[PDB]
């Protein structure tokens, strides 16, 4: 047997051994041809009129690590039935196929074709809307059609580029190469410069004149680079060679208003989301969740929400673990009364647990994935999978078969097609009893990045090249709507999204190690996301992955996060080994032996509770004025050049300036205070504008209040 798939697995940053590299060669480029034929003595390619012998070797891989989820998931530095050959350069369309044989038994692949492409300024295609800001329009064309547009936006000296969704490497992207595509990068997002939540939108800000911004209106992939005075924008295309480009003019907030008016905006969430969120993945039973929350109560560390990740049967992920019930063969949803819960099960009485948590004022959030596992051939999970295919609730391959997940996380799983209302209904209907009976307050909607390939088909008419980036938006929206339909606020908690995600729930920065570098990246992620209109945002403070963080990093992160839109701690699945990897304050104290951790965390959490009315009012202003909640200084201060030397500072709402302590061992910290009158919130003293240095013991993160509103904020800090 011999396999060749010209596009391959379509990992957006990687190639697979069965494919053509590159998929679309420029004219003059050679192409590398991979093929997988596990048992073959010899493999040849019939390439045009030539015959090209294949060596046994693969492309390549550092890409196989990538296909396994990247370095965070896999090493195994090394350790495949793969063959490859490099062709002559491509001067024209070539038809090719492959011939292989094992010891005198031969096979032939189907014919394939590849047409070389060239960049040209000549064409019927147009870039609409950029006015005189756009120069150098070119199109990437082949005998097949127009594949991509490209053009340049004029920049002025002093201009910064801030935007592009949620970014972990830098606030200002000028001088860098980046793209916008939804991808799950497992940790080290800043290092790779990738993101779960890209947007083809940015602020152009800081030149003497008034600033502006742009939105490429596409859900297809886009690429960006800036050198000298130009920003280069490359746009993947569908059948129509048109790029529609929106330009917004004004101060940064007004620029944002134009964008959000077009693509959507946050609505006001209940004030309780501003309290502390407690989480960890290994709280997998009723006993564990109640024990952890009891410890919160007993240590007097206030918590407003608890996330339960492994709550479920781990199959369909819509039923409590150990619940007993009659499987519905037709794949229909269950009523609450379908279920009974055994005394010895993982969750003997989940309603009583939730009622008690509610009585203490703690909200409850359940984990979700937009995936139906196929690895089980029996039970409810299998009945629902069959129902998805039968009734058309599954995202489809070009050939009409159901898409099977190509990623490393739950491979082969189906994706519910959330692009249309009927399937959004069907999928969330299975979760309805959780909200209506069990009174669950939210969903942590994890994942959403799983759709790979350009020719996938969605029921809304879109193909995968357009629709795959949109999928996480549909995903958050679906569960938001479930909550609304039960009369509850649309609180979804999501890592992934795209243009339009602004209007659905809450977002967290995703998976990271516990390191100062990850801490710094996360701040940048919140700042850039806010610049694009993502209002309720948080991260896993001091990281959820690997060994428990040291006291210093933990407390630095906790202090800063108390000043961020969403304060949450979290911990990754450890295989239930001992010792625990919990990120709870008391387990961190236990692990480090540091007796400052619990009392100082308590103070931060206690101050946090006092900040809820302020955060609530500021959130409402953010939603009304589009001036961000976690606010880079260029929004109010844009003509001040000095602000760009302190990219990790921000305004929390109008009145408070925050300066996270981002390095280990720091006994002092310097803050740049822009034009205005300031007050150190810890001493209540007046402070002048400009650079200000103060001591930073662990109980302090630098915070300053506008003098005129300090009367309102003073009780919070007393
Ligand atoms: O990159 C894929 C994935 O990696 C991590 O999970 C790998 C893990 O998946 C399966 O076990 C999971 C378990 O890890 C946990 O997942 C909750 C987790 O999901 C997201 O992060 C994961 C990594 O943990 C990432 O997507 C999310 O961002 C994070 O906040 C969450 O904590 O719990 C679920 C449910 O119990 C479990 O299915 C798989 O079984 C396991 O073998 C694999 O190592």
């Amino acid at each position: 047997m011999i396999k060749h798939r010209p596009h391959g697995i379509e990992h957006p940053y990687a190639v697979s051994p069965d494919q053509r590299v590159p998929v679309l060669p420029l004219a003059g480029e050679p192409v590398l041809l991979g093929v997988v034929a596990p048992e073959a003595d010899r493999v040849v390619c019939e390439w045009g009129t030539l015959e090209l012998p294949l060596s046994a070797t693969s492309a390549a891989a550092a890409d196989a690590a990538a296909l396994a989820g990247g370095e965070g998931h896999l090493s195994e530095a090394q350790a495949d039935g793969a063959w490859s050959v490099q062709t002559p350069p491509l001067a024209e369309p070539v038809k090719y196929r492959f011939h292989a044989h094992r010891g005198g038994a031969a096979e032939s692949t189907e014919w394939f074709e590849v047409s070389p492409a060239v960049w040209t300024a000549d064409g019927v295609g147009e870039v609409r809307g950029g006015g005189e800001r756009v120069r150098g329009v070119e199109w990437l064309v082949s005998s097949q059609g127009v594949h991509r547009g490209r053009f340049r936006l004029q920049l002025q000296d002093g201009d910064r580029l801030v935007g592009f969704g949620e970014r972990y490497d830098a606030l200002d992207q000028r001088g860098r190469e980046l793209d916008a595509v939804v991808f799950e990068q497992y940790k080290a997002q800043g290092v790779h410069g990738r993101t779960y939540l890209p947007m083809p939108f940015a602020h152009v800000v800081g030149a003497d004149g008034n600033g502006w911004g742009f939105h490429v209106r596409t859900s297809r992939r886009t690429w960006y680079s800036s050198a000298g005075n130009e920003l280069t924008v490359e746009v993947a295309l569908g059948d129509e060679p048109v790029v529609d480009l929106a330009i917004y003019e004004g101060d940064p907030a007004t620029v944002l208003t134009g964008f959000l008016d077009e693509v959507g905006r946050a609505e006001e969430l209940p004030g309780w989301v501003f309290r502390l969120w407690a989480s960890g993945n290994e709280w997998n039973t009723q006993q564990l969740v109640t024990a952890r929350m009891d410890t919160h109560r007993d240590l007097a560390i206030p918590v407003g929400a608890v996330v339960i990740e492994a709550w479920s049967d781990e199959q369909g992920i819509t039923i409590w673990r150990d619940a007993v019930y009659a499987v519905t063969e037709d794949g229909s949803a269950h009523r609450a009364e379908d279920f009974s819960y055994r005394p010895d099960g993982a969750w003997p009485d989940p309603k009583a647990m939730i009622d008690e948590l509610h009585a203490r004022g703690i909200k409850v959030i359940l984990w979700q994935i937009p995936l139906q596992k196929t690895e089980f051939s029996t039970g409810q999970v299998a009945a629902d999978a069959a129902a998805m295919v039968r009734d058309g609730h599954a995202v489809l391959e070009a050939d009409g078969t159901a898409y099977r997940n190509r990623g490393w996380w739950f491979p082969q799983a189906l994706m519910p097609d959330l692009s249309v209302q009927r399937t959004r209904d069907w999928w969330t209907e299975k979760r309805r009893y959780l909200v209506e009976h069990f009174d669950v307050d939210g969903f942590k909607t994890a994942g959403g990045e799983h759709a790979w390939g350009h020719d996938l088909v969605y029921a809304d008419g879109r193909k995968g090249d357009e629709g795959n980036n949109l999928y996480p938006v549909h995903y958050a929206r679906a569960f938001g709507d479930l909550l609304r339909s039960a009369g509850k606020a649309p609180v979804t908690f999501s890592r992934a999204g795209f243009t339009g995600s602004q209007a659905h729930g809450i977002f967290w920065a995703g998976d990271e190690d516990s390191t100062w570098q990850a801490f710094r990246s996360s701040v940048t992620a919140g700042l850039t996301a806010a610049s694009c209109g993502i209002v309720y945002w948080g991260w896993d403070l001091a990281g959820f992955s690997g060994p428990v963080p040291d006291a210093e990093l933990y407390l630095r992160a906790a202090a800063a996060s108390a000043f961020m839109p969403i304060m949450q701690y979290h911990s990754e699945f450890n295989h239930h080994q001992l010792p625990l990897r919990d990120r709870t304050p008391w387990h961190v104290a236990e692990t480090t032996g540091d007796d400052r951790v619990v009392p100082l965390f308590r103070r931060f959490a206690t101050l946090r509770e006092s900040l809820v009315p302020y955060l609530t009012e500021q959130a409402a202003r953010t939603i009304a004025t589009d001036r961000p909640l976690m606010r880079p200084l260029f929004f109010d201060h844009e003509n001040d050049p000095e602000i760009w030397n302190h990219p990790y500072q921000y305004l929390l709402g109008d009145e408070l300036l925050i300066n996270p302590v981002l390095e280990p061992g720091a006994t002092t910290w310097t803050t740049y205070l822009p034009a205005g009158e300031w007050i150190d919130v810890w001493t209540g003293d007046r402070v002048p504008s400009g650079l200000v240095t103060r001591d930073v013991p662990l109980e302090v993160v630098p915070v300053y209040c506008r003098a005129s509103r300090w009367s309102e904020l003073q009780p919070v800090f007393s």
